[PDB]
């Protein structure tokens, strides 16, 4: 079916912003992997997971509307040196995402793409749960100290 | 069936404080799983329920009685700011609780409303109960500190 | 997450609307029970639980968009003195409750806050189904009368 | 196979008239589901389902014999005002059915399409079973009044 | 509840491209199987089922708001001549509705009534997946050959 | 009980057919078998052993009214030397049994013998979905070509 | 563990080819399916889905032997336009990775890195097995003619 090239456009930097975040994420996990951190590491691993699944339904998404998926660019990742860096890196790449959902929402909506819309609605419900996860464990290495905060996240 | 004129405002008033508790420990509850300290929010929100099944047993013996229940007059929430505080909140209204149940009981007792009493002292018991609760976790703060307490309440 | 403040205003004044409606939708549960009438009490009781499901969901809303919930503030009670009257002033209050609705929803839309109109339109379809319900009761009234339509709520 | 062109035009007005009463059906049992009489709703619906299974087995006998099914020609509809008129409705429709079948049955016997006879039998008990339920609803209506009548036929 | 008359229009707009659509897919199914091409009947009754429960939401839909569904109005059916066409048929009707839906969810949006909204979006995704299905057949056609297409469709 | 004589020559006569039919669809059905086209091999298996039922339930009319079947003239078998010809010989013969089971349908019906009439008109039904599966597999056979048609038979 | 910089550098080269792999699979698996090729979609799935838990294991090594997984330098994308071409690239990426894979493997047995070596082999064996299955494609098409081949991968 024939897609607003514009939408098209948003989807691919959506998509962009998804194979970002799977590719950080993933490294992110398997740092805290090797560090012991195997909480922070399984849960890490399943952002990267779910951002996966939302990249899958975006590409199909582009195809069906007869664009072709930019899996090709990758973006810049951001990668922190100890688990409060790698906390903030994330929840600055979610807040830029979460940025651009709402951009593409407000072109969907004034193409009458109703449909794109809602799979970028469902999209950004998942991205902010992420970024309350986020904002939720960089209070806690506050509220609890940093050592507490990292033994808790040692053990599965 | 006709009940006491002063039994069913006793029943009102510790129904008012029934309200307040239901308010203040959901949002103390809601609170705290906002703030990544899920077992502390779990545990409030039970107690929000406790509360909510006493209201729902006073109002069924106020309008048995063939009194109004009063859902209408909401007295002061006593909100925290920090988890030590949102605790002495809780203690304080109960400690008021305790003390309007116990003159209830000997009014009740005085003009032989002896199921009133009964349903009374019923609520008295879980409201101890919830007072033994609260003094523990205060000195369980002082005991362990303020970030292990914490710590220990992330998690469910 | 930093919410847009007049969401919190409008979210909050929704919110308002299920405290008045918890409140109103319990009594008069507790009312028809007390009455005989328990087909009505059973489904006004689950009526109540319904708003507050939809309560404890702005509450947490609220909370992650960095603002205070409002349980402080209970509007005026609307409680009917016969079944006919009950169930006008419930729909009343429904009607009320979807104006506001509708109104934060555009509030929601202006400033892409779309996580929380999808909240909103959630708990708009339940008010929708409520008010569906409400009028088929007035309008069962008429067709069978109301001595058979107290009858048929009789039992559960 | 080669079908007798007589036939199959008999075959068509049978599906005439089970277009229009799926439809009629169809929006009789939404009525009553509406105005809160569901059991009235739920048997509604069930004939409508039944016109339906009539009306599959109508064209597939039509195409066997090499004609053209017609779901072009829509014929009026009868919708009632109040629970009375639609029974009365649907019934006036159902006698016009029956006539039509019954003439189609003697010109299929007259050309010997015995098999196309057998199933306009069977389709034509039933629609006496139909009439049957709508001739015993109406006079349930005069021997237990309109609104015990309805009474009787709010919940499934 | 009093709806907005235009959304009620849409509505009834909305359902009659499903009176279409339900006897059109309907009778390709049955053409289909006729001639021997069982996965695409089969694929077929369901789109025709699928389309029948959107016309009941619809129809339930409209009754909520205190306007009258037409099933009445039947426009023009696209049945085709043989396979190709008939799947060139369907996917003309498609875009016919998805157009309408498109419509119909603007003038919802304008008024306010975010539920008939979020019925024809879920509406409107079913028609993008039965476009998908349609053009990706068209393109197989191309692919493996009429032939083969065919041949691929004759067994479930 | 007594038979009249001519249902009795009559049901012979169809007797007569159907021991052909069993002849030749056993056969068609072990040539498909040996040439590797295993599913109309098992098709006309079933076609042969339906026939044999038939054949035994006239046999057992024919007794019961007092006459004596003929099992022993048997006609000529049509029998083909390709797919599409051994097709077309069982359509032949299928339409010369239908034209004689509507012959004695109508002696029966003359005579009153209602029974024999409904074996008969059962006989019919069967025959007819067998002219309908031959039908279509011819048509088939034009659709999706011969060497396509014979590949989608050479399993079950 | 501190590895071995020019064994670390040859696992990142690897990892460079996982990355584009995926990725290549990834769309091409989203391409085929979207073409309703199913059967080719769920293979290449299933090949893009392999070639992530080789880079799983890839950047696991690497971190356990001190160096840094490169995730951020994406190799160029072979995308084909027809199958025929898609399957090709996918060979020629394949072709390349597994001389770059005999290259690591000669260096970490030259410097005594016996697991890596190990893991390598294991990532070997599996792209050989991927190589057989697209020559083996490759070869079908040529064998059963292109349409045949495509016909045959429509369906899971
Ligand atoms: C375009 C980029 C990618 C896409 C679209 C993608 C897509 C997917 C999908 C759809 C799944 C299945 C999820 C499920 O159903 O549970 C999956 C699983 C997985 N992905 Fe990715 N992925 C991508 C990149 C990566 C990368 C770069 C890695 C590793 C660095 C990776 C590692 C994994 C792993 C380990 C699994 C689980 C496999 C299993 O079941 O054992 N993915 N991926
Ligand atoms: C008049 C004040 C209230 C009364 C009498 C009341 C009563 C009840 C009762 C009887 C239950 C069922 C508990 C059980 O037996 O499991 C309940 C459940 C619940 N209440 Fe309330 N309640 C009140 C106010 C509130 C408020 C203000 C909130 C939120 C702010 C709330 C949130 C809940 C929740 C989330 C549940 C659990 C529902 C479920 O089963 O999932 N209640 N309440
Ligand atoms: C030519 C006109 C129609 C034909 C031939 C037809 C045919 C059918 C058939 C064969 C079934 C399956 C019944 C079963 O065995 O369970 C069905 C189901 C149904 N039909 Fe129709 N139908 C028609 C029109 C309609 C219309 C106009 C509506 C709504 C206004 C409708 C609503 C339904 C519903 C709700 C179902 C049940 C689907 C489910 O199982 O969830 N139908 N129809
Ligand atoms: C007067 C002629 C015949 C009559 C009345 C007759 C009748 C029957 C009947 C009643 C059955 C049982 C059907 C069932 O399983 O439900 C049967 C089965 C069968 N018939 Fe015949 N039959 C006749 C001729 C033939 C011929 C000529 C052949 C082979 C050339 C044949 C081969 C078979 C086979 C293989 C079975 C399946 C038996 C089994 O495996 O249980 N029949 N027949
Ligand atoms: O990331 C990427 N996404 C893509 O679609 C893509 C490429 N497409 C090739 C192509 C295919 C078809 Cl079918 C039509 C026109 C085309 O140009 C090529 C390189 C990299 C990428
Ligand atoms: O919180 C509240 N409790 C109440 O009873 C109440 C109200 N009563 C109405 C009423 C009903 C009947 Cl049946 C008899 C006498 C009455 O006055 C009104 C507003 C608020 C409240
Ligand atoms: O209904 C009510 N909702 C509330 O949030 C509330 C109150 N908040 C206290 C508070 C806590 C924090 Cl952490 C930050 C600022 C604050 O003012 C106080 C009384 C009643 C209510
Ligand atoms: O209700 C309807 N039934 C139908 O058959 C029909 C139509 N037929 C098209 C057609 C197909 C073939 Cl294969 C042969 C000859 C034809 O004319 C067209 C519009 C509406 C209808
Ligand atoms: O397709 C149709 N949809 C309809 O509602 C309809 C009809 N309505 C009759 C009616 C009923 C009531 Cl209760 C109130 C006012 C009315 O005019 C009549 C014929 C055909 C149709
Ligand atoms: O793909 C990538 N893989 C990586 O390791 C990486 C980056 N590492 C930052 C870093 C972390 C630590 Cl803990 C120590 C020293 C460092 O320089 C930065 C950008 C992109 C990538
Ligand atoms: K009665
Ligand atoms: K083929």
């Amino acid at each position: 079916m024939k897609g607003d090239k514009k939408v098209i456009q948003h989807l691919n930097k959506i998509l962009g912003n998804e194979l970002i975040a799977i590719n950080q994420y993933f490294l992110h996990s398997r740092m805290w992997n090797d560090w012991g951190l195997k909480r922070l590491g399984a849960h890490e691993y399943h952002e990267s997971i779910d951002e996966m699944k939302h990249a899958d339904k975006l590409i199909e998404r582009i195809l069906f509307l007869e664009g072709l998926p930019n899996l090709q660019d990758l973006g810049k990742l951001l990668i922190g040196e100890n688990t409060q860096e790698m906390l903030q890196c994330d929840l600055n790449l979610e807040l830029k995402a979460t940025k651009d959902l709402r951009e593409a929402i407000v072109h969907c909506e004034q193409v009458h793409d109703y449909v794109s819309r809602d799979l970028l609605k469902d999209i950004l419900e998942s991205e902010e749960e992420h970024i309350d996860y986020l904002e939720t464990q960089l209070g806690l290495i506050q509220k609890v100290g940093l050592e507490n905060y990292l033994q808790s996240h040692m053990h599965e």
